[PDB]
């Protein structure tokens, strides 16, 4: 299995399972990540997602190498979300979204912050935006709204490594913890929220991303 | 009296008074708020207020206990202006506005902090927004917009105390001073400002508040 | 000349180079600046500008004493573009610009942080928006979105100087420099961003400037 889904006090923890490959998204990946977040939506159940990688990646973002393979084949082929799929069910989670940023971060596992609710990140951790080295809308309106201006273009331009102290100093994650603290501290702060009405918890998200 | 009201060097200082009730706004206070603010903006002695509270409290929010009165009553009763008279006048207030946080402030005693152009905390303050353990449409754009998505999520979420410390942290205030430091600090800074024309401060003020 | 332009692994630098007025923009210097911005734009050969001042100060701004000669003389006289011309052109600019701070920045030696995509400033320079004690709608959107509401108050309506770390406190700059390491570390990431394709660096900067 790719995603690894559990549920504990109301809190949905989806670990990203591809560990070998840094937790890149591929195809699989996508689907099992987007489609994990419409059932949470969904779930009564369910008050809040943590959303954090197996390994030592948090997630290298796509997978290049599928990518590759899938554009030489003989016949293209596609998941039901893929990419664009992540991005909406992101975009319109109606629920706490809290990301445990365990290692590596780059492309869309660096982007994907910009949905977080609340990002911790451990101390050995690093994000990258490899863009011109090589984005889409949401990213930069959501990034540059969370970092200022001037944050915002050293992340999105430089292609340059920012670590756990930049990240925080930036306001791109909210807390850094040790690496051994970062699913105790995230799982804490995700169930203190997930104690409340999910009605509530809901209609105060609304609030702040409608515009 | 649950209003003081005085006036030194141009800058107006209102002082919630119902000390025994940590503050909480009934609808004589309310009133008496909104008022204030009214005949502050209409002054033209009066460059700058300065918004505190008497005692150990700046404020407990609204009051709780005179409104399951109200609610109990044979004849349901009402102030002139009440809690959402007291929003407009501060979303409306067209001079300087600052706040000196002298210790709690839960819902409205938190949330009044969207509506400061600065604002000093004590050091032995906290504050709380308790909506999920029980907001208003212009707090969830203001407070997001000042502290950012992660932080704003966690104040307005969590109906955890924030410290005087990480309302710093999160931008929610400007400054934080020693218990007897804040109001001659938040005073010092209000006399800087009074001293400049009335005119050229609405100005500023306008033009960073249109949008 | 009023303005040195040298160009240096295609980050092309503009210093400001009327010391002895501390660099305070007269026509001439407006019209020089505005232009270089323009070419810049234009050159293939210039993926990053890199703007800093001569001698011990950044900009004192507006030249107020050549101000007062030109609506003293028998004929008015204006620059090809002036003030108006030099905005418009920093709006406008689609590559990234990097501000350096070298020594005082007073006016719009100061507001032209808001059109910066990275500011670097010397811990021993200080800045002021004189307004009150004497803006333009750019600056007081560009800047509140900086620095949020209270940090924008205090800059903007205040007249007060503000010193290395209270503006990197603010989020007005983004890093502190000693004076000798300043243009060096300012190099050194404009040099990071010129290194990338020109034509994904204004792609970058157009997502992020749009709205």
């Amino acid at each position: 299995v790719t995603l690894q889904i559990d549920d504990d006090n109301r809190v949905r923890t989806l670990t990203l399972n591809r560990p070998e490959a840094l937790n890149a998204f591929n195809e699989a990946l996508y689907d099992a990540t987007a489609q994990a977040l419409l059932d949470a939506a969904d779930d009564p159940q369910v008050a809040v997602v943590l959303l954090t990688g197996s390994g030592r990646g948090f997630s290298a973002g796509t997978d290049l190498a599928e990518m590759q393979a899938r554009i030489t084949d003989p016949n293209f082929s596609e998941g039901k979300f893929g990419f664009r799929g992540l991005i909406k069910a992101l975009a319109g989670f109606p629920k706490p979204l809290i990301c445990a940023v365990n290692g590596l971060g780059v492309g869309i596992g660096a982007t994907i912050l910009g949905y977080a609710d609340l990002a911790f990140m451990s101390s050995t951790a690093r994000l990258k935006c490899p863009f011109t080295s090589l984005p889409e809308a949401a990213s930069s309106y959501l990034l540059p709204q969370l970092v200022g201006r001037q944050n915002a273009a050293w992340l999105l331009m430089s292609s340059e490594w920012i670590d756990a102290e930049e990240a925080l100093r930036m306001g791109l994650v909210w807390r850094i913890c040790s690496p051994e603290e970062l699913l105790p501290e995230a799982r804490r702060h995700a169930e203190i929220l997930a104690a409340k009405p999910i009605s509530s918890l809901m209609a105060v998200k609304h609030t702040m991303v409608e515009p």
